[PDB]
């Protein structure tokens, strides 16, 4: 189908990424992941978005995402995503066609023990998608937690 | 990967399931759908769901939503979904081996601007997979919305 009209300038995004990210947290020790993203569609006015991390050394699989992303040409844009962690989120902001970026904060986080909120922030580098996700708890300020570059296959 | 022991007691769910829908609701007029589920895994406690559905005379489609499904052996069970209209899904229940039923209700339904609960109620009947979603408003009690019967492929 064709690509609808909302969705045409983050046409950028579709297809398969697949790259490596490093996590980080006050409270943790840092650690390396591959990653895996394909952005798809079916001619309405989203685009599903589906992920996958692994340990590199081995390709053993680690955790999984996947959801929607809503755009509007107004620059507002909505992003649903259930993780299989058991978490969800309604993630919403704005996206930037000169710049090739999106900006996102939680309106909810859904079945947490811990995270308050999330922010996830990708951007266009290069040809090549970068992202940071920063978290809070009750305890820890919004700060980041994970950051990848993915290249497009 | 094998199924890890968690998944295993759902493993008649795995694979990919099509057959149609109808929908109803007081304020609406009744509709029927085709659809499609894929249940897989990937070796750790948790099962990946994505739907679609779509117009049974063209094919063309509706909607899209995706999760996972998160069950323990004490028979209780968690599932996130995340929907291309742009809500969110905590569910929370039970599954009955000897039945070969799952019956949720949500925790949390993100986004909506109307959707209160939402309940989803799975059984397999001579191998095909039921289900029926009720769903509440303020102003409207829980009840059927949803019902579709799937055969496996
Ligand atoms: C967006 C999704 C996302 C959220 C909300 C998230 C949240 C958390 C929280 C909360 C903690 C523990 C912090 C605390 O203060 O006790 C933590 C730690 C950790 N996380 Mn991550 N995390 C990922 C993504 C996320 N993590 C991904 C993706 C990976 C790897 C593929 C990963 C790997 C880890 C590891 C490893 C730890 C350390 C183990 C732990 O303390 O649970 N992660
Ligand atoms: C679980 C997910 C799910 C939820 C929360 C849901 C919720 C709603 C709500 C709320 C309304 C409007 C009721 C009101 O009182 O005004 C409505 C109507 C409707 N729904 Mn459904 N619905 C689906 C699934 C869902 N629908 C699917 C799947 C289809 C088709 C593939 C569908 C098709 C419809 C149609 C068609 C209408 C009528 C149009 C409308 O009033 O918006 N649906």
């Amino acid at each position: 189908p064709p690509v609808h009209p909302f969705v045409a300038p983050l046409s950028y995004l579709l297809g398969t990424w697949r790259g490596q990210g490093e996590g980080e947290y006050p409270t943790i020790p840092s650690f390396r992941y591959g990653e895996e993203i394909r952005f798809s569609h079916s001619g309405k006015p989203v685009i599903a978005y589906t992920q996958k991390t692994w340990k590199l050394e081995s390709g053993a699989p680690l955790l999984a995402e996947s959801g929607y992303f809503r755009p509007r040409p107004d620059g507002s844009i909505e992003v649903v995503i259930a993780c299989s962690t058991g978490l969800v989120e309604v993630q919403k902001g704005t996206y930037n066609v000169d710049e090739q970026s999106i900006k996102l904060k939680s309106d909810l986080v859904g079945n947490a023990s811990k995270v308050k909120e999330i922010s996830r922030e990708f951007e266009l580098v290069d040809g090549k998608l970068s992202y940071v996700v920063r978290l809070s708890t009750t305890t820890n300020p919004l700060q980041p937690h994970l950051k990848a570059i993915l290249d497009k296959l």
